[PDB]
């Protein structure tokens, strides 16, 4: 059983607990408590083989940046959040990114980039926008909502995959 270790990543309260525990538990939280560091898992087929995935749902919050080296020397692939109706998220994930190439000092590190809350009307990133930052990284765009369930095992699933042929 191969086991991959996930590691989401992202500005305060894009969703990135939201997504993980709709994944793993299968329900939506509403409420906002801000994460630390939670640790999920969960044995899965993925393209006929179980998998165990390692989750790591990181902090958003600038408290906690201290953190981050440790997180992206272990981790394998990164599912990297903004949301579409935040667009200072949106410029904080370019920062995510260079973050991840530097300490693990690899130009193609496994990563996707996810556009999350696409149930929200009130968009400030269009997804073209997002194409072209992820095109630049080599790097699927893959928008997601945790409320809906839309797009939430394509994109987790994804990330496994670009670890998996890494
Ligand atoms: N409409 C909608 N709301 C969402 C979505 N994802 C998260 N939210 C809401 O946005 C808030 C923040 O979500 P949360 O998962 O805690 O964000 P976070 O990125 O983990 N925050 P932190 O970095 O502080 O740990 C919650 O109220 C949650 O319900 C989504 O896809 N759609
Ligand atoms: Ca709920
Ligand atoms: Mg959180
Ligand atoms: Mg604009």
């Amino acid at each position: 059983m191969t086991e991959y270790k996930l590691v989401v990543v992202g500005a305060g309260g894009v969703g990135k607990s939201a997504l993980t525990i709709q994944l793993i538990q299968n329900h939506f939280v509403d409420e906002y408590d801000p994460t630390i560091e939670d640790s999920y898992r969960k044995q899965v087929v993925i393209d006929g083989e179980t998998c165990l995935l390692d989750i790591l749902d990181t902090a958003g919050q600038e408290e906690y940046s201290a953190m981050r080296d440790q997180y992206m020397r272990t981790g394998e692939g990164f599912l990297c959040v903004f949301a579409i109706n935040n667009t200072k998220s949106f410029e904080d994930i370019h920062q995510y990114l260079e973050q991840i190439k530097r300490v693990k000092d690899s130009d193609d590190v496994p990563m996707v980039l996810v556009g999350n809350k696409c149930d929200l009307a009130a968009r400030t990133v269009e997804s073209r926008q997002a194409q072209d930052l992820a095109r630049s990284y080599g790097i699927p765009y893959i928008e997601t909502s945790a409320k809906t369930r839309q797009g939430v095992e394509d994109a987790f699933y994804t990330l496994v995959r670009e670890i998996r042929q890494h």
